[PDB]
């Protein structure tokens, strides 16, 4: 396989469906990436993650650099071997996590256990982890943001994008086996998003992420920003909306040109008792499910819905049992992957717009 | 298959190996039963429990009667359907758990959320759960015990054994599809153990458990009591040592005539970081495993040892990750089942005594 090849097989409006071929495997798009913060998709074996339909997962530079350590993982053979996932892995740059979970300067960021992070070290950490899709080191502008602060932050991110590109290219093994994605910033302002998109295109990346969203702005605002922001990015490269994952959010983003997604909602809310269904999410802890023998979702074909009832999972979660977390999480990620499959197929068949309408009608 | 048929295929000294055929499946003996307190073997799907080699699991009358409820589980189709385990299930009577996790009288026991438990209600609860092997309702004598208190308790247990037998027999469906095991008491006193064994044999049961042990007495004392206690039980019926599970404990008990075991050690200690190996247990949290690429145990053929390193599991447990619990638990139960398989095969081949010696030499 090639280091990286994104091919668009079908389109409908701004939506696209296709594939990204990489050395470790093929990624079907639009794609959803389960999040695996500490070298594990919480409560799931890698084979279960794959069984749900996931083609790629997301790892984090921040968490892993702290524990168990980037150099250590490299010494142990890389993240893939370490956690037992042999397919593509996209790693965030750590910038966003640092300013969420510090001394900021043009050189990078320092945090407390004093650790430092810069464009060059971020890229090196992702190399040590053995990441397939490396994210440029950026600064996720807080929401809301004044145009001045948004501009300053975006400008710094573009300078860091250039530094990330060069760091990545100076490492032969990494440049030949991995891919590099740039990240668009600019808050909710069209002129800044345009400047950011242009700066990124000038540098040149294998993919372009839309950053700075999913940080407090409602869906209406997010969609408004995507409306003018995605068209600014190179059409022949993947478009990655970072941190976005809610079912309806994903459908709307795909309708606007997004090809990739990631978010902790499926996993985290799963462990909290929230199960996704085509008729909307349900809180399995609610008393009304104590004797409900139906599966989490009536149409879902995941292993959990084929074997256990809402009543049983209700019991497990209220009892604080680990199996509860395991079952809720497997179903949720499977639901997400099923959503992506439906999106891909509808686009391929030229009926995505109708699928989106039907989805919203029943989900809400 | 028959409701119950215990057959001894081979012997060596006091050790025996054979099978218990029941309607839901065959149990190979000596057998180890993973414990599933709240309708779940902690951190494991039923199929994983089966994959490790388990032929039967243990459920609890106490925990389930409280949550989610015996009548409720019955309404939902029984414990088997509820948790997704379709093979034999042995249920403890709840007596021991009550006096561990209250008003005691000749009629039974009351506890606080005021609930009552008696021989008749215990048997009814196990019936509602759909248990395959029902345990008589007894009183586990605290250790140490004066001969007077030990006698009083044992005598009451025998009266309750008679009541359990009659309750079980008066329920046609239960008497025809399930089996009933009596429980020997008498603390560490030979004369009381003899009286208890005789009273149980007079009533007649499908199997006989040695109760009152694994309650604080060292292995030396436990073995001394088993030495004279097991021979008192009917030879052609299974001998079940309740709550006993440590590797060396199990080997020694089998050497003394025990056919069945159960204990939370594999699962509970697994979640705590203790992994069993042929060279003795290890605490995976220890710093010396941070970069150890070897599997938990060098010979173990479980799925965990085939895929992940000590270093990875070390990371997961120290990070408090659910997958850590899942992997540690699967390996430990698999180790226990492998121990039982080795015991069964060595007995069948007339080299168990040698296996016990070799096992102890390396394990210690
Ligand atoms: C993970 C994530 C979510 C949402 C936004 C962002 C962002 O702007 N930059 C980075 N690196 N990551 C993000
Ligand atoms: C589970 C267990 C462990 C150890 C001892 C005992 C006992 O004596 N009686 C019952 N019912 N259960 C026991
Ligand atoms: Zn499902
Ligand atoms: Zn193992």
């Amino acid at each position: 396989r090639p280091r990286f090849s994104f091919s668009i097989a079908a389109r409908e409006g701004k939506a696209r469906t296709g594939t990204i071929e990489m050395k470790r495997g093929v990624i079907r798009t639009p794609a959803f990436m389960p999040v695996g913060t500490a070298a594990t998709v919480k409560a799931l074996k890698p084979e279960t993650v794959r069984a749900t339909g996931a083609d790629i997962i997301l790892g984090n530079t921040y968490h892993l650099m702290l524990r168990p350590g980037a150099e250590r993982i490299a010494k142990l053979g890389g993240l893939h071997s370490f956690m037992g996932w042999d397919r593509p892995i996209l790693t965030d740059s750590g910038g966003y996590q640092v300013m969420s979970l510090t001394k900021q300067s043009e050189e990078g960021v320092t945090f407390k256990s004093r650790h430092m992070l810069s464009p060059e070290r971020s890229i090196e950490i992702q190399h040590l982890l053995g990441s397939d899709i490396v994210m440029a080191f950026d600064e996720c502008t807080p929401y809301p943001a004044t145009p001045s602060r948004a501009a300053s932050s975006m400008e710094r991110s573009m300078r860091w994008a250039k530094r990330s590109r060069d760091a990545f290219d100076s490492r032969k093994e990494q440049a030949e086996n991995a891919a590099l994605f740039g990240i668009q910033q600019g808050s909710v302002f069209e002129n800044l998003r345009q400047q950011s998109a242009d700066a990124l295109a000038e540098i040149g990346f294998d993919g372009y992420a839309v950053g700075g969203l999913a940080v407090g702005e409602g869906q209406d605002e997010m969609f408004r920003v995507l409306d003018f922001s995605v068209p600014m990015l190179p059409d022949d490269k993947p478009h990655y909306l970072m941190g976005v994952g809610k079912p309806d959010d994903i459908v709307g983003a795909v309708e606007r040109g997004i090809d990739m997604f990631d978010c902790v909602l499926p996993t985290r809310s799963g462990r909290n008792g929230q199960a996704f269904t085509w008729d909307g999410p349900i809180n399995i802890r609610n008393a009304r499910f104590s004797e409900d023998l139906k599966p989490l979702d009536s149409e879902c074909h995941c292993a959990v819905c084929q074997k256990w009832s809402r009543a049983y999972i209700h019991h497990l979660i209220r009892a604080g049992e680990i199996l509860g977390a395991m079952l809720m999480t497997e179903h949720n990620i499977a639901f997400y992957q099923q959503l992506m499959q439906k999106i891909r197929d509808s686009i391929s068949e030229g009926r995505f717009s109708q699928f989106a309408q039907d989805f919203r009608a029943r989900y809400f």
